[PDB]
């Protein structure tokens, strides 16, 4: 029932984002934590600084996101089945309800993420750690690089499902 | 046999639970106590204060909540394989347990994590610790983001299943 | 050739079995012996206090259990995979090894773990370390959870199991 | 083509050691060298000392064990698919060997483990450990334990191929 | 569609990349970073140091590479399994693209990894490293090995694109 | 196409490399390079002597081989498939490169590791090593064990193929 745009780029584009968030989830973010090392002696200011950092670590914000972004998909796919109406409103309130959660979920990324790019040193100061400590994070340039990847992916995937909804309206009209 | 509101909703949302629970259990609670420090040179203070604070962790709450509330489901289908009678009784009943099993496991959630929001900094006075001392939590706020996406699904749940019974009671009416 | 109680509760409560041993086995007892530490400086002494206080952990008991469990199962499956007479005695006495090997690695629990709860703190007395030290068990709440999880789903299989035999012995007579 | 005794009752037994096998395999011999530690002070004796009293690990002679056990009857197989005779003499050939290698093994392991018990303490002097150092073996008695049941599984396979033999020629003649 | 020296040699090597990435993934540079030590006692300075002479590791470098490589492959499948035209052209501009991507690739490890040879020392001068400090590589000659394994791979899959496309045209004209 | 003496026993040869290779590659080289100690206090020193003695490891080495054998067993399967002439002359030659890649390998075992057994202790006197430094190797025995046993069964698959060449040149004449 989908038209080409989306049929094929959309899904191509949720298989490449699949792909690379398991390349990436055990292997660059695998050490996010355990190699987080500050320059202050306090104990327990790694675990704080690491935190205060990263709230949420990029690899579950794109694994949440996936999740999120397939849920309608996956609504329409049990629907169907179960079913077998106008599909079409239903369909169209999934792609429009999977632009949000894209756009929603970069939304967050901003927030979480200020600046698209891992920094080598960040200056925590949290207690229990005295005045501001230097904490270095594992691997910023290769999480910088597939965070480039993960969100210019994410972007495509807001464009196309833009262009899906014009389309299915277009084609309605 | 099942309705709309169980055949669909509820299946989605509880394989919703299933890819958030795979997700953040190898890796957001992977390094739960191994990264748990407390600030005290106590040897062996940080198993205690771990297991005080975290009498059972999020992830094998959730994971058994899983399975308990697909034990009804899974009896339902074995059942129906090995009698392939009055099979709308059956259905209503696990339908019920598998209500009971959600609010059961919710309100342990709220006994054993008085709320459901991680902290930093846990204050452990228990043997052999000496006075109180300052244990810190792994990835607090990442933990509770998934806490709530949890409670959440699992609060969605609560809904849909009484929804459930409630459909079936009228339709049966 | 089963009858009802043991074709469906009993298969579900297997399986039950099953996935909370996989859930337990690498989350709560992954690390029961790296985490397994004493009060003492004597080298070599958590190994030795470990094996003394945990002969054999209660995962690999469990999955020995279930392994032997299985067996008779498995028996007749292949029994009667290669024969396709009286098989119901064949099954009969599948089912009373089966109910004496739930009744026998509950007995060896019993032995081997003397109460089934797990204590934080253990009095090793044990060479090389000098008289008493104080060993702290990994997660001794969380494991004593999984522990009655366990041995309530053995007994129950014990007594599905006697109901399974009363059944068909009142069938034939 | 086989007999009752080896079609049911060796191919159960079978399953039996590769389930066993891969239970004890990432969980008791896991950290059968990282938790390895000897009493002395001298570096790199934990190595030379572990490798010394554990030429082969238990595991690894079971698991080659399996290979070679299993290899006739893979060669059977093989042969069976390309050639579709008188199989009969290839069949009872490749129990013979099958026989052979689990005396082998059983033998071997008589060899490199005299005495089927693990020992907390090994009494290691070798370079460049300086006069006798003590170093104590992770989970003794869980390796023990593991071993009667390989080993009474392995004796099971002994005689059930002995008597696999003894039927087939008792068939013949 | 596709020619022979595409259809055979092309997938053969795609595969051949396959397999050596997945062998040298978790093995070889599975402890890239953990056993990645330089000589200075400044905190902070193995986590700097990895990421400036490693932005991006070789494996995820390949792994990118492949997933890029194989996108316009997935495209056409994807694009064919709808449709079921002239689908010659789309699948000559993914062979067009394919090329690129391989080409554009190797640019890129030349230019992050100049002199396709690891080095066991590495000269780090970045801070809060003091004045340069000596950095050690993990396995410098086995990473070295892998990656004239897999560059000359990438090498034969561009001189196999390229004859694709001589081919292609030659066939067309 | 294949004779008897390549279709059952290099084909049974090759499967028990493979589950031999599988079982020797976690466990009894996962430790390899973490547990690799040297006598000296030289930071940097256990990678470059790793390093110096292990250019590549074994499971690798056996690895990148059994990859580089199948690749032409690969190639007549990827062929056939397309196709489906005069195949015997492609298939001939596929046996002679595979043992040509049986032969280079061995011959390559030779010079990387000349003598086929690990020794415990290893002499290096390399950069930034002072003079002659005592470095333990892991499991050097048991490394040893099963280098006998792929370097056998290498052995055999290069008399197989011989055999393999032999035969089909006597089946044309």
């Amino acid at each position: 029932h989908s038209t080409a745009i989306g049929r094929v780029w959309l899904s191509v584009i949720f298989i490449f984002r699949i792909m690379v968030l398991v390349v990436a989830a055990e292997s660059v973010w695998g050490d996010e934590k355990s190699s987080f090392i500050c320059n202050t002696l306090q104990p327990g200011c790694n675990s704080v600084c690491y935190d205060q950092f990263f709230p949420i670590s990029h690899v579950r914000l794109w694994s949440l996101q996936l999740i999120l972004v397939s849920t309608p998909a996956l609504l329409v796919a049990m629907h169907v089945a179960h079913q077998q109406g106008t599909l079409w409103w239903t369909y169209v309130i999934s792609v429009v309800f999977r632009l949000l959660f894209e756009a929603v979920f970069m939304y967050v990324f901003y927030l979480l993420y200020p600046g698209y790019a891992m920094v080598r040193l960040v200056k925590c100061d949290v207690y229990p750690c005295p005045n501001t400590v230097d904490c270095f994070v594992s691997r910023p340039t290769e999480k910088t690089v597939f965070t480039v990847f993960m969100l210019a992916a994410s972007g495509i995937c807001i464009i196309l499902n833009v262009a899906e909804v014009v389309y299915l309206i277009i084609r309605a009209c």
